[PDB]
């Protein structure tokens, strides 16, 4: 079996407004409804489309940065990392 983690309350909220259903998720679920909420708020940057801005939305408190890269792969798991139930 594939370890399910669970979403603290903020995360959890983001990933149902990008369409999630459950409270507990595979990493690889919880990276893909990020990857929806993301595009659905057009976060990425017009011009360098690996970068995600986040200083005019929640996900900049819920992550802790202004922005950063989707090929930064162990920075993004950390940061999701620390919105889990331990
Ligand atoms: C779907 C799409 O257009 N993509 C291009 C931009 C990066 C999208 C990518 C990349 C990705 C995938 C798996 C693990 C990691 Cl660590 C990163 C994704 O899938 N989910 C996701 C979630 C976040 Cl927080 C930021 C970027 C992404 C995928």
């Amino acid at each position: 079996m594939e370890k399910l983690v669970q979403p603290t309350p903020l995360l959890l909220s983001l990933l149902k407004s990008a369409g999630a259903q459950k409270e507990t998720f595979t990493m690889k679920e919880v990276l893909y409804h990020l990857g929806q909420y993301i595009m659905a708020k057009q976060l990425y940057d017009e011009k360098q489309q690996h970068i995600v801005h986040c200083s005019n939305d929640p996900l900049g408190e819920l992550f802790g940065v202004q922005e950063f890269s989707v090929k930064e792969h162990r920075r993004i798991y950390a940061m999701i990392s620390r919105n889990l139930v331990s």
